[PDB]
């Protein structure tokens, strides 16, 4: 029903800490602006209008930060904890949640205030300002799709059935339509339907010393970018993050984390921006993905 | 009788989508300025005035955008839809309609606001600013004339 | 957690109709006074104080009655229904509910207002006044007790 | 969709001039109070509350009266016309109309203002106050109800049918149910379902010198009130109005109007307030009724 605001230390991460700015002790209220500003570069000659390029500018969000402590002691620990947790991580993910959507925004701390105007049991009413890194991005799970064989029908499919030594008739429209492929279980598509910017991936390699990772194909089946690593031993899994702020390329074997960046194919990794088409898995047994697409206004 | 404000995605186009900002769920109210500004380049020599060329400058129109949803869910879907539709097309055609005229102005999204100051059933009252591409033009059918004996 | 206000037509009765003035379409907000006034009859002779009898006086409760309808049609049916239901029964039971208590108060309709200051989709913001018959009474179940050997 | 306010000089009368205070040149805006006040007579003994009788009091309605003339001459011409039309009739009828209801009020002019603060073309913005006579009453057309014969069914109805000499069977539940009544066209009920206060009936009498007029039956088929007149000649129609303020009891014959007050039965006419039951026509060929019924809050 009502709106939910959550503050994450490091999202897409095991060491995540979540703060309920809607329900918890530290609450965010009255956001300054959740919209957008755009500068379209429209210059007009003799009444006729010429339009340039629109550079969508995102404005700082200022929240009325309130604390709900029981004692002056509690209210002071509440501010010290919340503000330092935001400082410990270089950037904080603000989740906007409603009946229709669940968007996220990466914010850096711009300004926080601390004053001595306390109400009852030392409660704070302050203003917290944030700088926009990226406004509104959907964090969704990206899974492969499977292809299934169509059922066999007499007269409709290619079979030599009924009376010996079999028959199949050429009809007009109904004629003969192939049933399905022998072992259709080999076809798997990882469909990229809309343009994506950054992603979290867990790749399970098959063979050691063979380039392991992912490649990206466009609508015409041409490779544009590929994150591939040539390791010495079989990594249990490779943890790859395409996010610009905290790029991660680490191979995992047991409890040991290895920096896979120098082993990577620098030539094949041409771009981070994934286009419409499909993703192919190179030398992988299994793969788990978390896709994050941007949305200007939500 | 009264004034009508339509918002077209692509006027003259097969993929046109029309928003009634005078009757529909998403409404435009109190336009900032519908007039014009002009810079005449008047230079004066010894008290005598000489006039150059008038550059008619068009100013940004700011509307008091209101949403008429039945639930918090409706009002959010109206903001998530109306604003993105204006963003999907590089420019949007605003139609001014009255008893005497039906002019059109090509707008580009300059600024839109979203705040948590809601009324009843999550009602929205925000300010939407547009940049002027071309102010007031008549979109009309052009046909040949026949000559009779 | 939060406070619940309910309006009953006839409580302790089969023909009861309940209105959620906290959650429903017709809502009660900002009660004027939920406390009490007392006149103790204290007259003082030469600095010494003599106290009579305290006649605890109960004051009228005035609520900011708001409607949450989807259309002008709905908002008008909402007021016509709620006010006539209060009129049909000679007195209405107002239930005060919280984490700690569930009290009830018998009220007669003192004053209700209807004005043409409608917001969005014809929503009402009016003041409803009630006269106190009996303020705060606990409605509990009275059962016998058994004796064991 | 939107609300319609209308002012009537003489509702229920031929000389009814209607002023559209929602659409017309003279407009009513911002009604002060359309609600109600009540005095419940609550006396309290030892903390326990005893409730008396509720006197529902109606408050004055004050409208922001605006004029929409084209010249100073037209605006002065509206103020003079609108206010004198209200003064010509002892009381004026308001019409509160919406998508769901159409209620009426009987107002009396309490206060009207005339000032020299003219807007554009001699525009007027003045406050008009009204005193409440009757607040919210429905004005509806009351008609009799007709009774129709039920259809004849084999085995279900009382008939001697099929194989000779006719047979009707006693069954359990289905048995024999009578079809209808011979000459069921004689049965006509003028139904009264809710308590009514005043009415404007046009009575068409049959026989001269025989008491002609309506009588009212309660739920047990007894008489409480009756408006009955004994005329010397056949009146073409008797016009009866039960309105307290302007009671009319006139017998029209041709173009001549006759006062029927002294000819009326004073003992039979016990009350004006009509109760739940039915109306009976005494010595009447035809009847046309308009029933007005009160509603405290609408
Ligand atoms: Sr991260
Ligand atoms: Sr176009
Ligand atoms: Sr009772
Ligand atoms: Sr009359």
């Amino acid at each position: 029903g009502v709106r939910q605001y959550k503050i994450h230390t490091n999202l897409d991460g095991t060491d995540d800490k979540v703060w309920d700015v809607t329900n918890g002790k530290v609450r965010f209220y009255q956001p300054s602006n959740l919209g957008l500003q755009s500068t379209n570069n429209i210059w007009q000659s003799n009444g006729i209008g010429v339009m340039g390029t629109r550079s969508i500018t995102q404005p700082q969000i200022e929240f009325k930060l309130e604390t709900f402590g029981e004692s002056l002691e509690e209210n002071y620990q509440l501010m010290k904890d919340f503000v330092n947790d935001i400082l410990s991580k270089k950037f904080v993910t603000l989740e906007y949640q409603t009946e229709i959507f669940q968007v996220y925004a990466d914010l850096a701390l711009a300004d926080v205030t601390k004053t001595e105007g306390y109400g009852k049991n030392g409660t704070f009413s302050e203003k917290i300002t944030f700088d926009i890194i990226t406004k509104w991005y959907t964090y969704e799970n990206l899974t492969f799709d499977k292809i299934q064989n169509g059922k066999v029908i007499a007269g409709m499919s290619k079979i030599y059935g009924g009376t010996a030594p079999g028959n199949y008739k050429y009809i007009k429209g109904t004629s003969y339509t192939y049933y399905g492929e022998s072992d259709i279980d080999r076809l798997s598509r990882w469909d990229i339907k809309e343009e994506i910017f950054s992603f979290m991936g867990i790749l399970y390699p098959k063979l050691p010393k063979t380039p392991a990772g992912v490649r990206f194909l466009d609508d015409i089946g041409n490779e544009y970018t590929a994150i591939v690593f040539k390791t010495e031993q079989v990594q249990d899994y490779i943890l790859i993050n395409t996010d610009v702020n905290d790029e991660t390329y680490q191979g995992w074997k047991g409890t040991t984390a290895l920096n896979l960046f120098p082993v990577m194919d620098f030539e094949r990794y041409r771009t981070r921006i994934i286009e419409k088409g499909q993703m192919e898995l190179i030398n992988l047994s299994k793969a788990e993905f978390k896709i994050k697409r941007k949305a200007d206004f939500v």
